[PDB]
């Protein structure tokens, strides 16, 4: 799998949940409307992490095959983050975090992370894609961990 | 998914040489060595990796000397950025380095190279620059390392080769 290889860097994995061999990042530039490549490309995983205040339940990773560098993103289901707003008003005012979403465009499966940065990841096994889609789209939606 | 690909002559809109593709796989992510730190480096090019066979002759009206016999084109897919390296035959960086070494010590030009590392086809510039390119279509990495080698290796074809 890949679980002692992610555990290096996040401590908090506890069970990987999914994993593909290539896949490769963009961000959005909303100056430019374009995609900008990201010098990460390799190994991506999605995990539970253990988190019994840390809101990322769950863990996004892509890791280069061939350097050392590393992405990673925290993900947030939106009972989390709506419960924040509601019952924590104060500090989300401070530091405002929206629900993060998923979907699907062209090729690349988008991402909108609690500050609302957008990320293009692109995955070669047509099937991982679409299960990656569901996955996300699963954790963003339902009650956390398992 | 929806299809909205066309075939079209597209690698001529950037390089008004082409004559021949010769070779062509779906996706391609290149790297550079960087020789300083020992490491690659990613660039920003991944893509659809053709190569092709250039048309540099003389024996043609269109004219009023161009080396590169073949090249190497990178299109990117998520944005319209595209990577160019030109390739020329050893026979004719030797010819060169011998006939017209005046154009040479002012541009020098080394034979080039190729080789299949693992995952990645290593591809040397005239430059002596290195650089990587990670093709997903695994038995393509062979045929790439196969068909640059071939070209490398044999005096300038003007077709078909």
């Amino acid at each position: 799998l890949n679980f002692n290889v992610i555990g290096r860097y996040d401590p908090k994995i506890k069970q990987l949940l999914f994993h593909t061999p290539h896949a490769s990042l963009y961000k959005w530039d909303f100056k430019k409307d374009e995609w900008n490549k990201l010098e990460y490309q390799g190994v991506l995983a999605i995990y539970l992490r253990d988190v019994s205040k840390d809101i990322y339940n769950y863990g996004l990773i892509i890791l280069n095959r061939i350097n050392p560098d590393n992405f990673s993103m925290g993900i947030v289901p939106n009972s989390v983050v709506n419960k924040r707003k509601v019952f924590n008003a104060e500090e989300d005012t401070l530091n405002p975090l929206e629900c993060m979403g998923v979907e699907v465009k062209d090729e690349l499966v988008i991402i909108k992370n609690l500050k609302h940065e957008v990320y293009g990841i692109w995955i070669h096994t047509v099937s991982d894609r679409q299960n990656i889609y569901e996955l996300i789209k699963y954790l963003l939606e339902n009650e956390p961990k398992d």
